């Protein structure tokens, strides 16, 4: 694999840049901005990036192995990575505040990075903009190859050496040609070979497990959620009837999910799965428990101890599988084949291996499950009335779709149906609970919208919750954003 | 005084809609049953009469109209049952089907003077709301046939000799585009009656009325800030000054700065005497720990009867307690003002009569107020919350307006908060309050409601600014409950 180094000056969004390199399927690694000299050409990278971050170059210990300007490789410097590249190649840098970002038109010349780039004009590219610290003066052997009125010299070029700096984030989108900016670095300057896909990647994988674990038996927790689904599917492909997986109903999954997991793994696959129904042992400790905090410490510590008593028979194996990935890295031995790769990655590598896409694709699932979703207490009446109304909202974002034929299932990042404990009138005199409708949109920085669902859409699952689920006679729709408030209620 | 329509009601679920329909016209008009009598008719001396529809079959049924009404010498229109009325007694023949059958239908029209210059997309073609029910089989003596379809070769019907129309589809639902026009054809222009129904026409009359119904007698009048009670004050103000006294009783479960608004029109602006009871405590007391909605109604009913009662007493001479009641409620002596108006003539003689338009054209309000709105146990602590949020989402429906300008305040019949007695957690730091519903509906000629298409970002903005305006909330929601199946109000 060609692979690229990104080197961490500390951004917020440094993470984004990994993830558009990984989009252009292109192996890359984040590795904090002081790694040896030696660690780096070991890693043998076809082109480096020098992400952004808040500290000032000339009075900062943020400070990169200059080396890395010896290597014969393009480099690309964003922010303070330009600003670096700057000091340290014979230019100027002038101070500014660090903290400060805004939109930006700049103006290009025809280079390398820039050809055939372009937004409403030739040559014209609109940015999220860094209105901090900048490059005042060029470094030797460079050129200015994009401006703006306040920043002069916003991109510049060392043709010679293939070094790029630029003053903005490529890898927001607010910078609507940052993809494409990125992809040109990485694709056509370092002509890094884009051949990190999913499909070639199993083989690989599949290897390495294999070599790592040999003929011991290695048990996994199955919780529902894709990351250890598709470790399961990954590793049951390398080494079968040694694996053995532990799944958990604690009564709190959606409608039919032990069935739909039981399916895709004990029937499809042959893959042994002990299968604990705790419903029962899991409502009697919610019993009474109003407070949503207690709600998730006795749910995850109850999860633990099922899953543990598992554990403790199956007495020969000797490694424990996880669904660690990359955001989490950046007796028994630890297996975690998933852990140099995006949750993207993972979704695609699931239907790579054959896992149904229903049960691949799904919105993130809460470890406390409906337990956050019932306020107050939880009961099973309470919740086999929730997964019914869940049910309808999600099979109506299913089947409902935009102009372009997208589902409002795959527009939204996470849907879901709250359980109210209060009670509406309706229509002969009735007198039920309500039910809250929730959809958001998650932005790439921990923020999130609701989704601006067709009203045709939300009326018709309002009507279908109010007859089909006897108990419920009032369907509302969250129109809180985060921030100020969170997406899920509890 | 002012040509008049009688309107005969066959028992149609809709023979109100006509009467809204002749009123927006201008016309005056009276609701009465068919079987009105013959003298009682000619006393009212219309210009014109309409017949309603009805469920009955005109072969088998005593809904009958005294027959006398075809030779006064007025136009008669027909609808419905009132056409094959009409038929079966003028030597005509109706043919049985299915009264409860109704549906789309295209009616091709030949040029009469009820047809002429009325059409949809095409010349000579209506789009109606038909009934294919009982229908005219055979044309009565001197009738012509003026509009057909393929299933009802008789649809419409003209004795041009009388001015007797008659027609098998409903004119007053606006299903029928041109059911309004075809109306005000028959009204305006066969009837010839005169468009001088306005309020500014109406208040010398009313006012002569009031104080030859009263005299120097003085009169008592409860304002509960709705808008009928309210112009109705206005009104006998008008007509006898100081002889007026209002009882105003806050029960604590009013929207914001309410009693100010009332007090401010009333006995600042205007100089009425008014009466003012701050019963805010002695409610929430009787509130207290009672969850059940339907006792919550029992308790604010009952309680408010008392307050008020009290005060009337204290008025010993008084001889007239005046109410607002109105037209659809007529479908100490009684002083009744307004018992001939609809809700939107009460509003217009309410601008008329110089009160403020925003206190005139406001959402319908319910007896028992927030404390229907306030799920639950009723307490000031969620009133407060309550009125801060509500007051929040009308100045935004207010403030924002569609293509026309119309604001969404107006576009909407009713619009407010909903207090939720449950807990959302927040975000920094972590805040746990409670939600607040978000409730607005459109409601139709038929007793049904759709809740509002709201803009997405006014949903948007009004959400943000009570969760952070509002020290409480955290979290709100907007009903997407149309009606059926759900009611309007939540309790």
């Amino acid at each position: 694999q060609d692979k690229i180094l990104i080197l961490d000056f500390g951004s917020q969004v440094t993470r984004l840049i990994a993830r558009r390199v990984r989009e252009a399927h292109v192996y890359c690694e984040l590795h904090s901005f002081d790694m040896p000299l030696d660690e780096i050409k070991a890693f043998n990278p076809k082109g480096i990036i020098l992400s952004g971050g808040p500290n000032s170059v000339y009075e900062s210990d943020y400070q990169a192995d200059t080396g890395i300007f010896d290597l014969g490789i393009p480099v690309l410097g964003i922010c303070y990575g330009m600003q670096f590249m700057a000091h340290h190649l014979g230019g100027e840098v002038q101070p500014g505040n660090q903290r400060e970002f805004g939109y930006a038109q700049v103006k290009t010349i025809d280079s390398g990075l820039t050809r055939g780039i372009q937004d409403d004009a030739p040559n014209t590219l609109d940015v999220w903009m860094s209105h901090g610290d900048k490059v005042s003066k060029l470094p030797d052997g460079f050129a200015v190859i994009g401006d703006t009125p306040s920043c002069p010299i916003a991109m510049m070029e060392n043709t010679e050496k293939q070094f790029y700096g630029i003053q903005f984030h490529p890898e927001v989108t607010h910078t609507k040609q940052g993809r494409a900016l990125l992809n040109r670095f990485v694709l056509d300057i370092c002509g890094a070979q884009p051949g990190w896909t999913m499909p070639n990647y199993i083989e690989e994988a599949v290897a390495k497990i294999r070599e790592q674990v040999g003929s011991d038996e290695v048990i996994l927790g199955l919780s529902g959620g894709v990351d250890s689904s598709v470790a399961a599917a990954l590793i049951h492909r390398a080494i079968g009837d040694q694996l053995t997986c532990v799944f958990v109903d604690h009564g709190l999954l959606r409608l039919n999910e032990g069935k739909m997991v039981m399916d895709m793994f004990a029937r499809n696959l042959g893959v042994k799965v002990i299968h604990v129904d705790a419903e029962g042992q899991f409502m009697a400790k919610l019993a009474g428990v109003t407070d949503p905090e207690k709600k998730r410490k006795i749910i995850g510590a109850e999860f633990i101890e099922v899953f543990d008593a598992e554990e403790k028979k199956l007495t020969n194996a000797k490694w424990l599988a996880q669904g660690t990935i990359y955001p989490d890295v950046i007796k028994l031995k630890l297996l975690e084949p998933l852990r140099d790769l995006f949750k993207d990655e993972v979704r695609e590598l699931g239907v790579a291996l054959g896992l149904p896409r229903e049960m691949v694709y799904r919105h993130p699932f809460p470890g406390p499950g409906l337990g956050v979703r019932i306020l107050g207490e939880v009961k099973k009446e309470y919740a086999d009335l929730l997964r019914q109304a869940d049910d309808i909202f999600i099979q109506e974002l299913r089947n409902t779709t935009d102009e372009n034929g997208t589902s409002w299932y795959d527009l939204t990042s996470q849907a879901f149906a709250v359980f109210l404990p209060v009670k509406s009138v309706g229509v002969g005199r009735t007198y039920d609970y309500v039910v809250a409708l929730r959809a958001v949109i998650t932005s790439d920085f921990m923020t999130a919208h609701w989704a601006e669902l067709p009203y045709s859409l939300l009326g018709r699952v309002s009507n279908r919750i109010i007859n089909e689920v006897k108990g419920i006679n009032r369907v509302v729709y969250d129109v809180s954003g985060k921030p100020p408030a969170t997406i899920e209620w509890e």
